[PDB]
């Protein structure tokens, strides 16, 4: 449970948590209320993880495309601000915290990555991605890097793959279609090549992540970095001298970063929605609190349009909407996560050399559409299922490696196939009583698996290919997926993201969303036993 007459609050450590906290105090001196501010590491992952149990803080920051996921498994009060409120902010912050017509959120910023530059090393910074090799080459020999950001983290290398014609999904028609997936095209795979290429020729180094690229700037290091306007805060504490202006282009097109709008979620298991309501529109969303927050780490665009009218006067902000505006606003449907955990992978394998671009793009499209099938919920109809999964993988690790290929045959033609999966669902469970083979059996070489050496059933055996089947039953479209993964030889991939995008841990089995996950990551564990050996 969470603590009734309280407020504790979580946000993560790159934003203004201590000017949040002044916020709190402000809210203690009137209502009498404690406020708690905490910043957890992995915070988009530790929410979802304690609020499927009831725990948690009772309001959560983060950018709008994690909240549609939090809404779909039921982790947040529906937010029901007055239409007076309402109209104190800009509207197109309101559809970024609307979910399935129901608002899930108040908006709070507009955070867009912008290419910041030192304008001692650089007075003029290119316009194109193209030139930084060059540039690079020529700041090298002086003892300098041209450009250094963040490589680990997507949202930061996605405004070059999404350049050149990448999308995470198609947008058409006023609907997003879940099963068009843009990763894998001639746009993303240009984007990340030239990415790669930069890393190949040394000018840039794929174990770059965000406390190195900062530091390197913020130390006169380096000439640009690619951050948002939370960066700006350290930048000014140091001597350098920068600007912040667009993203270069690719292929003379514009770099499109995902546009994210930080937002505050109340937990629905708080006890106190009524005092969260409160401290978000009557402090936190007025001119004295935002206020507070953005003289900590600045929000970005606000979306209180009265406090916006000061922050407009910045070029900084003129510069982070010129990029939004190039960009995209993220969609907050809860096949985000699926896509960025894909992508996260595919970014990460190309750069280190793990994986060809092709190869980790091809992969993360596979690995995206499953998940996102998986999390889409719509239109369908005795023991632990840990311990479960446990009992199966003990049982086929016993077989030879003859019999675990020769299960693996049968089961991949169930993928898809409804007919096939019904008929050996059939087939096994006869087996399984009869205690012997028949005629149809003889061309199912998995029904010849279950029998040992000595020609005996082992009925352990039977009952893990059941449940398995029975998995498989629960799954849809992403069958298909699994089917590519398993072709492709990419199932590690999609196991190790199916377990990211659970979120809860795998302590889940002790929900329609944790149901097909299960099963998906039943599924996806069992093949992969089967095609890589224990
Ligand atoms: O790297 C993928 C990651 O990107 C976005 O996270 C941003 C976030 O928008 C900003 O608020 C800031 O903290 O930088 C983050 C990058 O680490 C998505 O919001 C997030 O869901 C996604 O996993």
């Amino acid at each position: 449970k969470i603590e009734e007459g309280k407020l504790v609050i979580w946000i993560n450590g790159d934003k203004g948590y201590n000017g949040l906290a002044e916020v709190g105090k402000k809210f203690e001196k009137d209502t009498g209320i404690k406020v708690t501010v905490e910043h957890p590491d992995k915070l988009e992952e530790k929410f979802p993880q304690v609020a499927a149990t009831g725990d948690g803080p009772d309001i959560i920051f983060w950018a709008h495309d994690r909240f549609g996921g939090y809404a779909q498994s039921g982790l947040l009060a529906e937010i029901t601000p007055a239409a007076a409120f309402q109209d104190k902010l800009y509207p197109f912050t309101w559809d970024a915290v609307r979910y399935n017509g129901k608002l899930i959120a108040y908006p709070i910023a507009v955070e867009a990555l912008s290419l910041i530059y030192n304008k001692d090393l650089l007075p003029n910074p290119p316009k194109t991605w193209e030139e930084i090799p060059a540039l690079d080459k020529e700041l090298k020999a002086k003892g300098k890097s041209a450009l250094m950001f963040n490589l680990q983290e997507p949202y930061f290398t996605w405004p070059l793959i999404a350049a050149d014609g990448g999308y995470a999904f198609k947008y058409a028609a006023g609907k997003y279609d879940i099963k068009d997936v843009g990763v894998d095209n001639a746009g993303a795979k240009a984007g990340l090549t030239f990415l790669v290429d930069l890393i190949k020729n040394k000018h840039m180094n794929a174990d770059t992540d965000y406390s190195i690229a900062e530091a390197a700037f913020n130390k006169g290091e380096t000439a640009m970095t690619i951050n948002g306007p939370w960066a700006w805060s350290n930048i000014d504490t140091s001597a350098v001298n920068y600007g912040v202006t667009v993203l270069p282009t690719f292929k003379g097109q514009p770099s499109k970063p995902f546009v994210g709008v930080l937002s505050a979620g109340i937990n629905a298991a708080s006890p106190n929605k009524e005092l969260a309501k409160e401290f978000l529109e009557n402090y936190l969303l007025t001119d004295e609190g935002l206020e507070a927050v953005n003289k900590d780490k600045p929000l970005g665009a606000v979306a209180l349009k009265s406090y916006e009218e000061e922050l407009a006067k910045d070029p900084r902000i003129a510069a982070t909407m010129e990029n939004a505006q190039k960009g995209e606003i993220m969609p907050n449907i809860p096949q985000m996560s699926a896509f960025w955990y894909a992508v996260r992978t595919a970014v990460i394998n190309a750069a280190s050399g793990r994986q060809t671009v092709d190869a980790a793009l091809a992969a993360a499209q596979t690995n995206a559409a499953a998940m996102s099938a998986g999390l889409d919920i719509h239109f369908r109809g005795s023991r632990n299922m840990k311990e479960k999964l446990e009992d199966m993988e003990s049982v086929l690790k016993d077989l030879t490696e003859e019999k675990r290929k020769d299960v693996l045959n049968s089961l991949a033609k169930c993928l898809g196939k409804e007919d096939i999966r019904q008929d050996l669902e059939q087939r096994v469970s006869e087996v399984l009583i009869s205690g012997e083979l028949h005629m149809e059996d003889s061309d199912k070489p998995l029904l010849s698996s279950l029998f040992n050496a000595a020609g005996v059933l082992v009925e352990a055996r039977a009952k893990a290919i059941l449940d398995f089947l029975d998995a498989l039953l629960e799954l849809s479209e992403e069958q298909q997926f699994v089917a590519e993964a398993l072709e492709k030889g990419t199932l590690p991939l999609l196991k190790d993201q199916v377990k990211s995008v659970m979120e809860q841990n795998w302590d889940e089995l002790a929900d329609p969303e944790a149901r097909i996950l299960c099963a998906l990551y039943v599924v996806v564990s069992i093949l992969l036993e089967l095609a890589e050996g224990p």
